[PDB]
């Protein structure tokens, strides 16, 4: 159970330029991990190019709905029970495209790296052990999809 208001107050930040956010996790997530990108190329419905794939709007909604659910484990911080049915079943949709599991760490990473960056020094370490714990608990509930 991650402290609600810290993971409340700096959501509510990012939640201002959501969009501008998202993309800031995605740019760390792929220099992190560069062969999630050619997963995306479907969606894009051309594999020529991986810039004009970024730059899609079939990318953008992928931001969007990543966005969405963070937003929706936040909602849900006290107890995150409600969203096991359905983060089980984003993994499994996960796992259907070739998606790792252990790519979700990278994203966890990189999530940190997007609040770091949006907050400064008020991404406490306690702000930030709240944001770990909450993470881990989508992760662990989205891992349940891959069986
Ligand atoms: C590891 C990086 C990720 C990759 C490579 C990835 C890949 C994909 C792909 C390829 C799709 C489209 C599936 C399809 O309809 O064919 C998708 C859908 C989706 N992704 Fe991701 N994703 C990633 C991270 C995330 C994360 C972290 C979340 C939030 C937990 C998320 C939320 C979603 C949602 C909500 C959809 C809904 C599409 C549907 O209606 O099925 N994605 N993902």
């Amino acid at each position: 159970r991650p402290e609600p208001e810290l993971i409340r107050q700096s959501w509510r930040a990012v939640s201002r330029s959501p969009l501008e956010h998202g993309t800031v996790l995605f740019a760390r997530l792929f220099a992190l991990e560069p062969d999630l990108l050619p997963l995306f190329q479907y969606n894009c419905r051309q594999f020529s190019s991986p810039e004009d794939c970024l730059s899609s709007p079939e990318f953008l909604d992928h931001i969007r709905k990543v966005m969405l659910c963070i937003d929706a484990a936040v909602t849900n911080v006290e107890d995150l029970s409600s969203l096991e049915e359905y983060l089980a079943s984003l993994g499994r949709k996960h796992r259907a495209v070739g998606v790792k599991l252990s790519s979700f760490s990278t994203v966890g990473e990189s999530l940190l790296y997007m609040l770091e960056k949006c907050l400064g020094p008020a991404f406490t370490p306690a702000t930030r052990a709240a944001w770990s714990q909450l993470y881990g608990a989508v992760v662990q509930a989205m891992s349940r999809g891959w069986d």
